[PDB]
């Protein structure tokens, strides 16, 4: 089951708080989805949620409203629902008021919207086709609630986009979320590393003494050579390391093995040979 449809199963029983937040979450359902026709007294709905379909007849139930047909149109297959128009329907003003309007935004998302898995994607969309509808639901996402939210054109329709997690709890919770905001919280503070600057300065600094004593080793294990044997008198691979090291010593190993062709680990297998033949003569 898609993460979508899993929080729209939440949102099939949230409570009906007033005659006027069913008849305006019924508009949002009817602005998103619903081809309306007053002369032939019907609305269709076209939805491609189960949850949204339950929820639309919930809404008729409670208004004691008939719903005429249920068929589905043979993925892009989708459920139409064919119910009888009242005038009621259209008589609310759905942003007036915050009841109202998170009401309005759970039949838009219900009917027309929808959320990315946020272990993938921050990302929860309202698709409309009227764009009025669209500037004033943003507008009031932004009065009520301080979510932010961006707009997208697809010439069949337009996007309204919450690309923050933050906001998108905030709606979510709003339209009636509850079980889903724990495991959208685990998942976001999972991702997450936090702080300690002195953790990260102590880090740097263990590495660099590393890089330091190893290469005070070599060139220790160099210099015991040199003294006691002779650098020409090592196998000749080990020879041009031991003197590359000797005259670049504030070098990495990297810009070391670059000066005989050599790669990092290469020059680095060398120097723990150099370092193994300098026991034979000192501590290193
Ligand atoms: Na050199």
């Amino acid at each position: 089951r898609t993460f979508s449809e899993e929080i729209k199963e939440e949102l099939v029983n949230v409570p009906f708080g007033s005659r006027e937040e069913v008849i305006s979450e019924l508009l949002g359902f009817i602005k998103a989805r619903g081809d309306l026709d007053v002369k032939s007294r019907h609305i269709v709905f076209s939805l491609h949620s189960f949850a949204a379909s339950r929820r639309l007849l919930n809404l008729m139930k409670y208004l004691s409203k008939p719903v005429s047909e249920i068929i589905v149109e043979k993925k892009k297959r989708y459920i139409k629902i064919t119910a009888e128009y009242s005038e009621s329907f259209m008589v609310i003003e759905p942003f007036f008021d915050v009841a109202l309007f998170v009401s309005f935004l759970r039949g838009l998302f219900l009917s027309g919207g929808s959320m990315t898995n946020p272990r993938y994607h921050y990302h929860l969309e309202i698709n409309l086709f009227e764009e009025e509808t669209l500037a004033l639901t943003r507008k009031s996402l932004k009065d009520f609630f301080n979510i932010n939210a961006g707009i997208i054109e697809l010439r069949n329709t337009r996007k309204l986009y919450i690309k923050s997690i933050k906001d998108i709890l905030v709606f979510l919770e709003a339209i009636g979320v509850q079980r889903k905001l724990e495991e959208i919280d685990r998942i976001v503070t999972e991702r997450k590393v936090i702080g300690d600057v002195n953790r990260t300065v102590n880090f740097i600094e263990a590495n660099a003494i590393r890089t330091a004593n190893s290469t005070a080793r070599q060139i220790r294990a160099i210099e015991l050579i040199k003294e006691n044997m002779g650098l020409e008198n090592l196998p000749e691979d080990l020879r041009r390391v031991a003197l590359v090291r000797l005259r670049n010593k504030e070098l990495s190993l990297r810009e070391l093995g670059k000066k005989l062709n050599l790669t990092k680990s290469q020059i680095y297998s060398k120097l723990k040979r150099i370092i193994k033949i300098a026991e034979r003569f000192g501590d290193v």
